[PDB]
């Protein structure tokens, strides 16, 4: 009889109460300068280290690829919307060759959390996370949900114990009510909600993602729903949180199931996560963390941590303590 609908937990209306330009992005007017302010220094697509010719600034320079131009409306304003909040990346300017369209951010010192989490004590982790959290809270606050939150988007200067949320090409505002592209995130990261193709999802997406994160980096399992397409991923999920849960997941939302679905899933118990635990991992686990981790990966969206609430999660005790 068709899916029931849902609403965010919190920030539903944010946008509502705001002025329409600020999320009617398909109506914005960009204003582009000439690339020729800046020159290509060094180059995982198409971006390169670059300076200011004339204020011999170091930036980094996206240049896009072809892609419907309300999308590129869309990161821009949703860029120039969270620009100056904790963690959020900072766009410069716009340009285009005198004709391609490429965004010019403010020069950050590299280090995607892939590259780094490999290394990182039982500390850092809930550090950064906070950090994370720090920027998934505005935005969410600022009623957008970045939709593609994994290692490779967020920035660690390790150095400078600083970290910025990035590449928000995926982003959207939330909007009570409305149906989104279950097709977003990278495969690994992608919620249950979208590997059952339930479109009205909100900011709790990210919150999946996140735990998916905080899973990989505790346990030292890179890809730790290690899924092989989009719907073994959700098998690799199942012989994790279970199918009952699952399953009750489809019943309270109405959720039509892909046919393909009925013959993999079959039956599997909700593992502890105790079993995910060894000598290699151990200084990374404990009580709290597991609590934590236990309450963002759940099938029903509405029933995940919200950043604030995440925040002020006995993990992060010690943080917050600063």
């Amino acid at each position: 009889s068709g899916p029931v609908p849902s609403r965010a937990r919190v920030y539903t209306d944010v946008n509502t109460h705001r002025p329409r330009e600020y999320w009617d992005y398909e109506s914005h007017v960009v204003e582009w300068g000439n690339q020729d302010d800046y020159q290509l220094v060094r180059k995982y697509s198409e971006v390169f280290e670059a300076i200011n010719i004339t204020n011999n600034e170091k930036v980094v320079v996206k240049i896009l690829k072809p892609v419907k131009k309300k999308k590129i409306k869309r990161e821009i304003k949703i860029l120039e919307n969270l620009r100056g909040g904790p963690n959020i990346i900072t766009l410069a300017d716009i340009v285009k060759d005198p004709r391609t369209p490429a965004l010019v951010f403010e020069h950050v010192n590299n280090t995607d959390f892939k590259q780094l989490y490999q290394t990182l004590t039982d500390y850092d982790i809930r550090f950064y996370m906070y950090e994370i959290l720090k920027a998934l809270d505005y935005c969410h606050s600022m009623g957008i949900m970045h939709r593609d939150v994994k290692p490779h988007n967020v920035m660690i200067d390790h150095e400078h114990r600083k970290l910025r949320l990035i590449d928000w090409g995926l982003a959207e505002f939330y909007h009570p009510g409305q149906e989104y592209n279950v097709r977003v995130a990278s495969r690994y990261f992608k919620g249950p909600e979208l590997l059952v193709d339930y479109q009205m999802y909100d900011y709790s997406l990210d919150m999946w993602s996140l735990g998916c994160m905080l899973a990989s980096m505790i346990f030292r399992k890179e890809p730790f729903f290690h899924g092989h397409d989009n719907y073994d991923q959700l098998v690799r999920i199942a012989k994790v949180l279970g199918t009952e849960d699952l399953y009750d997941y489809i019943d309270k939302y109405n959720i039509e199931l892909d046919p393909r679905f009925n013959d993999i899933l079959g039956r599997h118990s909700r593992k502890r996560w105790e079993r995910f635990v060894h000598s290699e991992n151990q200084h990374l686990v404990s009580p709290e963390a597991l609590d934590f981790l236990d309450k963002l990966l759940r099938y029903d969206h509405q029933s995940r941590l919200t950043a604030r609430e995440a925040m002020e999660h006995p993990y992060f005790y010690t943080v917050v303590k600063d």
